[PDB]
């Protein structure tokens, strides 16, 4: 099915080789892409050729300057699967964001959003690259893109520069206040866990498509992704699966809980598996949230085929590890890859216990709306599959502002000053690795 299929060179990497093709296909065509990463292929889709907006009051179907426009009501995912769908029937893939906000409306709460408030973006590429350990593969390429992987297969990928340090420590938001809000509102009993953030500005502007390969040789996220799609730049090392759908009906969904540092050297890394892996708090944090995942994958699955496949194992993320588990179903006839998603989705590690009450709170304590971080980078495609990854460990690029954005799970004895060093030991996934934009 691809036109063309290219042996990989000797001695290079997918990640680094798919990162600067977008860097290349970006200097001599100049259009938006969204390179996605899942399960060893790196997938560049390149170029717009309809894309599908939806926002909390209206949805629109864009192609070659036309617009669909249509006022929606019910469910988020009925609206936005009804024209994926659409897209999928003429073309094989289609990717893109899915806002934190898209996640408010299982819990009544869209009504707290403002207007025009942005829940997904997700569109079908004109041509599709997909990059492996073997080979590069070339989906409806048209000459630029041909010569544009010729030019550089001809030169070589760049050396990665030295990356420039930023600054975390600074609180103008009051982060460290509003942990102690949480913890006092979740002491009176209104819930139980919150995830809370904060945003560091990066005072310089950085070069993605560098940041992007300097920050992943030295992580191990479940997916990643890399984009530049309607003034949005951004670039993740997502840490867990929200939800994957497979053309066969099996549904998975990654959750994880608990933290511990990660990348200070053998002893103290394995000092630190060895509480993560014995210590009471995270073993009855990571229980309840699995104990939670199954509550909301029996609302879709055939009955009878929910399990755990894999329970409370440490999962290293770079510069942190947590607990996960793998929970597998089979997509009911009744629901849909979208009622999957909408079911799994906020993730826990974007929003609380019980997640209504978390949701409720994070529209008072954190800066909202949130957009891409804690939501997800999704990958569709017309035999039915769904791929959603959350996005943490992610940096932005919007209007000529560059930041990070970083959390944690509060409980009843989180400590403000505690709660403060866990959002730097999760920024250091990226802020080690940020490469300034020459
Ligand atoms: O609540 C937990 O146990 C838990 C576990 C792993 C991650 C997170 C979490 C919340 C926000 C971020 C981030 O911004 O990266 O990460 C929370």
């Amino acid at each position: 099915t691809a036109s063309s299929s290219i042996p990989m060179p000797a001695g290079v990497n997918p990640a680094d080789l798919a990162a600067e093709l977008a860097a290349v296909v970006t200097e001599s065509v100049d259009e938006d892409y969204l390179l996605y990463e899942c399960d060893g292929q790196w997938v560049l889709a390149a170029g717009v050729q309809a894309m599908v907006e939806l926002d909390s009051d209206e949805l629109r179907v864009i192609r070659d300057g036309v617009t669909r426009r249509q006022q929606w009501s019910g469910r988020p995912g009925a609206a936005l699967g009804e024209a994926v769908d659409r897209l999928l029937l003429e073309t094989d893939q289609a990717f893109g964001w899915v806002a934190f906000e898209f996640g408010v409306h299982r819990y009544g709460l869209q009504q707290r959003l403002a207007p025009h408030t942005p829940l997904a973006r997700v569109f079908s590429p004109r041509t599709r690259i997909m990059v492996s350990e073997k080979e590069i593969r070339l989906f409806d390429a048209g000459i630029r893109h041909r010569e544009a992987i010729d030019r550089l297969l001809a030169t070589g990928v760049r050396e990665v520069p030295q990356s420039r340090s930023v600054d975390v420590s600074d609180d103008p938001s009051g982060f460290r206040r509003r942990v102690a809000v949480a913890v006092d509102e979740i002491a009176a009993g209104r819930y139980h866990k919150v995830i809370l953030s904060r945003c560091v500005e990066v005072p310089f502007a950085i070069d993605f498509p560098l940041t992007y390969r300097l920050g992943r040789r030295h992580n191990t996220p479940v997916r990643s992704f890399l984009l530049q799609l309607g003034g949005i730049r951004a670039l993740g090392y997502s840490p867990e699966l929200v939800t994957a759908v497979r053309a066969d009906g099996v549904v998975i969904t990654e959750p994880l809980a608990g933290t511990r540092a990660l990348g200070r050297g053998p002893a103290i890394d394995r000092l630190a598996r060895d509480d993560l892996e014995s210590n009471s708090k995270e073993i009855v944090e990571h229980a309840i949230s699995v104990r939670s995942s199954l509550e909301e994958i029996t609302d879709i699955a055939e009955p009878g085929s929910a399990a755990v496949i894999d329970f409370m194992t440490v999962r290293e993320r770079g510069s942190v590890q947590h607990l996960g588990s793998t929970i597998r179903a089979r997509l009911d006839p009744s629901s849909d890859r979208m009622a999957a998603l909408e079911a799994l989705f906020p993730a826990v590690t974007a929003s609380g216990i019980p997640k209504a009450a978390g949701v409720e709170a994070i529209f008072r304590l954190d800066e909202c709306p949130r957009g891409l971080y804690s939501g997800a980078v999704v990958m569709l495609s017309a035999d039915g599959g769904l791929d959603a990854a959350l996005t943490l460990r992610a940096a932005y690029q919007v209007g000529g502002r560059t930041w990070l954005r970083a959390g944690a799970g509060i409980i009843e004895e989180s400590e403000p000053e505690r709660e403060f060093e866990e959002t730097c030991e999760k920024l250091s996934t990226l802020t080690p690795y940020l490469v300034a934009r020459q």
